[PDB]
């Protein structure tokens, strides 16, 4: 208590950053676009956290950021969250604690959102060459 963290400004190489959330970032090195549909991308966002998350068995250890597996359809910007861990560290690495069961959803994204901007950036780039 209160336990703030104070996120990195200096962006590690490999993570691309959000407009809207400055500690929002889509790891480059994780993304997988699919090879039977390639509208469907695969992908870890990571958020560096303003306080520690005291999700682990030894409760000394906060996790300073998360990283969520993504799976994206550019066809109609549906987004499914897949998975989420903690880590000790920022930028997803560091000692590894997961929630006891996974939340799992499907959104359907709507313009002027973090995921939206993340949608756009990544279909431009990943499911085809370029945008419309």
């Amino acid at each position: 208590n209160d336990m703030k963290l104070a996120p990195p400004t200096d962006v590690r190489s490999g993570y691309i950053r959000m407009v809207k959330n400055v500690n929002y970032y889509i790891d480059s090195e994780s993304i997988w676009v699919d090879n039977q549909e390639p509208q469907i991308v695969h992908f870890d966002a990571v958020v560096n956290m303003d306080r520690g998350l005291y999700v682990y068995p030894e409760p000394k250890r906060y996790a300073r950021s998360v990283r969520q597996y993504k799976i994206l359809n550019c066809a109609n910007y549906h987004l499914t969250q897949v998975r989420t861990d903690f880590y000790d560290e920022f930028w997803g690495q560091g000692l590894r604690a997961a929630p006891k069961k996974q939340k799992k959803h499907t959104l359907s994204l709507t313009p002027d959102t973090t995921l939206y901007n993340a949608a756009q950036i990544i279909c431009a780039n990943y499911g085809k060459a370029f945008s419309v």
